[PDB]
């Protein structure tokens, strides 16, 4: 199948790409792949484990391997043997000039940046470019996944964001104001009849406009922020107290990271996005709002080794307060990189099973699920499970 | 409803007894009460929150206020203000001499408190008086909960505990060695047709003999080792890793504390039982067996402050290892106590719905679920929600 | 001896008060007291354990005990017996209406409080009044200490703070724009030839203009900002790396609490002073500046149980990266309180040994030691051991 | 300078060998070296940085290079490319068959490997071979260091271990029952006018028979258990509540690993030796003997990356108990490796300065230091400073 990646040079895109061909070459085991669990067997008939990549990007590199070798020097999240060996497959992957419209002043790492608006461009011609780039790559088994970096919180207007006739006029009114980059991608792909997936905390297809579109064109889309490590753990441990009819007092979340992602989440603009999702998760799991603290600080030495520090203050039986801590220590590119593949694969399956509109049974992967207030891990996982069952 | 408690002076028995009144008295919230959760609405038409207690005990102390007193001063797990408002009551509840038998090794610190073995009553005699105080205690709504010390691995008899003739023959042929104090209390309770629950890792009513002596009497019994906190977290977070298809390479479980629990668990006799119960757990939650280490250690200064250090070493995409920690800091007696009243309330209802034999669907409370393989908390929680549902 | 405490009603203050009588009487041990370490044996002939109390307050309570209860009733930071024993003494202690000149944004409560600054007073009639309660109270063996709410970064004016005649001028000039609370407290005591010390990060006597008026008066003042919890460990553990020639790439520091302490140190004004002492420490111990983050966040669940989480990322041989974690779990008031009485006897003894001005040999108690660069805890502990001996 | 290493095919020997070459090539930094700290400037006059490597191994292979590569294979504790660079050098390092006369009865790999002690040779017959391997390599700049597998306690005698004559007689009297493998090396070093160092919890030259051997042999020696991971932290943080007169109630030391160190320490007679130095620490530093548990457990998945879990339960002012945690995440090999050089260099210095017998001032490198009680890390460091200055 073919995958069209946004921000195709990121640590997670290339972990994907390196991963996919490592397994295809029967080199790498398939650990992490949710699509490979014993409950979804048979999925190879509609979504076999075979991949073809391409996509947009705004970082100036040669191809996809030279972007993959870069992040590896910093983190080395996989042995040098798997990279050299997949060095060839990716020398042919070459991202194309994309757009970065309204994505925070937390952006600065490319002296060269004459990209979309860089070239004195219009909404119209920008959309035509992106459309023309996915178009020439896309086939019948193609999926578009946003994996670029955290954008700020755009200001929704129901005029240009609340009716496909609006957003389409927003493009004709050259309204670069309300237009965000992650909307152009979703609109691009949903337009082209391709299934879309948003791993990032950006709105993307998460607007009324770009909901009316898929549904009107029969496209099953899904997302709103990979739930890959910390938040996984909190959406898995919080209901534990609701089951034991204890009350939580305060939850503290504290995360420190330093590569391109930690780099952009530095400011309180774009960072302000993703922070939210990992905060609000808790109300909708308990039915009460404990005092919650969630912060993400820069920490250059860890690079992609996202570390997270949690403490939960909880009360039981006789009014007592008690205490629970956990430290998460992993490399984001490892817990996220399969998800990008599981997603493509469930989305391809969905497409073929006549699934259109949003896939609220894919909540399992995301921390801001569209059209659902299912946050509990084993409960999302059951819904994910009972969905497939019902379509097999 | 009434509740007989073997181990009447324990910190869990008094703290259950302390809260029971303090709530019925209106001087305490209903925090931590699983049967108080909105789901189980209307169970109070069968078992309303109203208790009266009594029980067996080897540590001879004056009344019930005294014991609770003794524990509040080491642990202070609630307010002394409550201590004295629960004064009159617990002054009232007086324990009865029970039996200690062929198993316990750390089960001796209350000096020459020798009772049954010190002199020489007969097996059938103790069981006679044992059933005496109970029988005389019981009534319509009596539930027999064993919340006493933990005995070691019960040297099982294929000729004695394999059938009712057996146990009834041992009990007559005075086969004292294959006999343990808790098999006893479970025999009397059941033989009187009163529901039974094993909050310890002790055999209790796990043998065939007693099971078949429960089936025949039409009585419901169900439990084995309350599932309180560390282990409670081990079966809520373990399925995480499985949900996402990660391998689990090692789990470290190190527990510390030393009131009366950590005391007897200085010896590996009755210590083995409890620990084994937290370890085997992992296997059936993910199908494979990671290298496991589980240890309980005497730390007197923490007393009931059961504190735990756990660590999960797991493998992701491409084989990268990743690390995960958590520490648990609390009083076993406050997170234990409301699961004594819950089970009792739960054990009544089931009775008045016609239930008999091992309530397999009550596994949600114990780490050693009788007659079932469902260890996952969310699996157990849903089950329970259901088993009530069909019996409503 | 006699002791005046700015902010007599705070939690530290009364934990020093309560403990004092608790120990004067014989109903508590002297554990945690530094002047009771063998080395300083013979200090009692100069500063024996016996205390008389007074202070200033802007949070009018009827008496010290009344303030001892609210901090206790939320924190239960010591036995109820100790309090019950002391209540009668603390009830006899009454705070005198204090100043709040330039106390940044955090001092929200009194709202409309009138009796000192707010009572239409000038700075002249003000400064004298603060000198008229410590005039009357104080004798020959009195000493002044600041354990008040933290004060924001003081806008430094070299005219009125760089000269003693300037600060005088400041007074009849009603120069409240350069005047802050501590400064006038610290100005009065020193006026009075009364030894003075500062437990808060506030400038207090840490201006040129006061170092002069003290030496010109012949009085020994001390420190700045008490070093009670996490910077204690920092200035203890960091050199471990320096002595082992490893390099610190980054240090995380995160603290949470939620009482008055938390309250005012919830805003940028006040809390900026605290952080900087905390964080800055690192620079002076290893001789290099690694990446370091120091934060404080308002957790209204812990209160004075301030909890801190630290992360150290270090390199050794061959450039390999390594990590070390730690969590600080203790009551602030309790690790602070003994310090107060120590600083008291260590001040009189200076007074009694002739010493005037900054006693930079008491660096050991603080985060920002006045006039010195000894920040290593064992360094400042030898120093202070040296200093007693020489004056001895 | 020459350095002969017992247990030369170990990850720690190998790491110092790799890091040595690397550094002398100007291609590897100087981090981790105590001897390269400014204070010790001029050290270069007697013991520059250049090493010549040889040593004894009982698991003889082709060279040091394939042993280093093996270790690297699993641990990956340094840049792949450094081993290539150094490769040709270690390749030309071929240890010889050492000997493990009495290591208990718990090894698992050296199987058929024994051209030495396992070839039918007397005590006297093995020494003269062992003494013949180090001489052939030795000069006047050569030193012998012990970094072999840990050993259980030995069967001491007042006749064989209490005198070099009584000892010597034990060698040509075939009393193999007393002859430790370590003593046979240290004895071989020292009896050649060569300095020795013991980085293990194993005996070595720490018996009166050999302590006296170096006095008359006019050779300095030192060590017994190089203090690296956790225990460095212990003797560095424990003094902290001393200075503040706080009381240490209990300390918990929980270490997990799994290489040839972890593999060997399986049993406890072996484990006896190590945990001892990992326990006696606290009493010898505080004056207090708190409740201490020091434990070490296998966990194959961590290989060399030893992981320590410690907890301190400490009492404060008005009896307040409070807690302190921390986690040591790091690689054993890497922190210990540079110490081997250091110890080596500081051993050369002491020989040129006429120092014979134990070098008590070298105590800063060890957790079991000979002939002194100074355990304190800051105390051991200063003591190393002045010892060198004195000899400067
Ligand atoms: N565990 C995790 O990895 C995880 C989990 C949840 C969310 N996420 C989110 O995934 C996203 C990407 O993660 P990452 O670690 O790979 O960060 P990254 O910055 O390394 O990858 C972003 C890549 O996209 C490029 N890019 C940025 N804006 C773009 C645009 N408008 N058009 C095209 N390319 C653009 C960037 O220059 C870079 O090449 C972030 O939003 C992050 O918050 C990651
Ligand atoms: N969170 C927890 O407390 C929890 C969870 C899992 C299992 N358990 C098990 O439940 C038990 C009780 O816990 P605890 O903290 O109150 O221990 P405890 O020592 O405080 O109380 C045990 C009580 O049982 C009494 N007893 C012991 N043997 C007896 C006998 N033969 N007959 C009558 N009385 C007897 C003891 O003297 C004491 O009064 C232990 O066996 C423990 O292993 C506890
Ligand atoms: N471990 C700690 O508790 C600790 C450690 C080091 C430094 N500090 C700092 O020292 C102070 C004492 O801490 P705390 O927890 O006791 O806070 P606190 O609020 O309990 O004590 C402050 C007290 O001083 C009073 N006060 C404040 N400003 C005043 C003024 N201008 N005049 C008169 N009274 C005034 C307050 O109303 C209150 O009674 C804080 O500034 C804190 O930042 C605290
Ligand atoms: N952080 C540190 O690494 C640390 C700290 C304290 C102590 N130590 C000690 O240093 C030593 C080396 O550590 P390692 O982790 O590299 O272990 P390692 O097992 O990988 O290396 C030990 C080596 O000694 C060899 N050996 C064992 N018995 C021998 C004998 N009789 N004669 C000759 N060679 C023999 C083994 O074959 C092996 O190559 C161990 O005793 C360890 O406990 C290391
Ligand atoms: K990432
Ligand atoms: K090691």
């Amino acid at each position: 199948m073919k995958v069209w990646l946004v921000g195709a040079y990121g640590i997670v895109s290339t972990t994907a790409m390196v991963g996919a061909r490592a397994i295809e070459r029967g080199i790498a085991p398939k650990i992490g792949l949710v699509s490979e669990l014993p409950h979804f067997e048979g999925i190879e008939k509609y979504a076999p484990f075979s991949f073809e990549f391409g996509g947009h990007e705004i970082r100036l590199l040669s191809n996809a391997y030279e972007a993959a070798k870069e992040h590896w020097e910093l983190n080395r999240h996989f042995d040098r043997e798997i990279l050299e060996a997949v060095k060839s497959d990716l020398e042919g992957i070459v991202a194309r000039k994309g757009t970065a419209l309204n994505c925070g002043s937390g952006i600065k790492e490319l002296g060269d940046i004459k990209t979309l608006e860089g070239e004195g461009l219009s909404l119209a011609e920008m959309v035509s470019r992106i459309e023309e780039d996915i178009k020439s790559f896309a086939d019948d088994e193609t999926v578009v996944i946003n994996v670029a970096s955290t954008e700020p919180l755009p200001n929704y207007s129901e005029e240009y964001h609340g009716s496909l006739e609006g957003f389409e006029r927003m493009i004709d009114e050259d309204r670069k104001e309300y237009a965000s980059a992650s909307m152009l991608y979703a609109y691009a792909a949903l337009k082209l009849g391709l299934p879309y997936a948003n791993f990032t905390p950006s709105p993307g297809s998460a607007i009324p406009a770009l909901k009316e579109l898929a549904e009107k064109k029969g496209v099953p889309h899904a997302g709103n922020d990979g739930k890959t490590g910390e938040t996984l753990v909190k959406t898995t441990l919080a209901p534990m107290f609701a089951y034991r009819n204890m009350e939580v007092v305060g939850w503290m979340s504290y995360n420190i990271l330093g590569d391109y992602d930690g780099k952009v989440l530095s400011a309180r603009d774009n960072k302000e996005s993703k922070v939210l999702s990992k905060d609000k998760v808790l109300e909708k799991m308990l039915g009460y709002s404990p005092y919650s603290i969630t912060e993400i600080q820069y920490f250059p030495s860890l690079v992609d080794n996202k570390t997270a520090f949690d403490f939960v203050h909880f009360k039981g039986f006789l009014g007592k307060l008690m205490k629970f801590y956990f430290i998460w220590d992993a490399i984001d590119a490892i817990v996220a990189a399969p998800l990008i593949l599981d997603i493509a694969r469930f989305l391809l399956f969905a497409k073929k099973k006549g699934v259109k509109g949003v896939v609220k049974e894919m909540a399992f992967f995301f921390k801001s699920p569209m059209d659902t207030n299912v946050i509990n891990t084993h409960e999302q996982f059951v819904v994910l499970k009972e969905w497939y069952s019902n379509l097999k």
